[PDB]
């Protein structure tokens, strides 16, 4: 995956704000 967008967006994290997604 490139990763490192992982962290920041990740399989499914949630324990950011809402920003993710499309």
């Amino acid at each position: 995956m490139d990763w490192g967008t992982l962290q920041t967006i990740l399989g499914g994290v949630n324990k950011h704000s809402t920003s993710i997604g499309k």
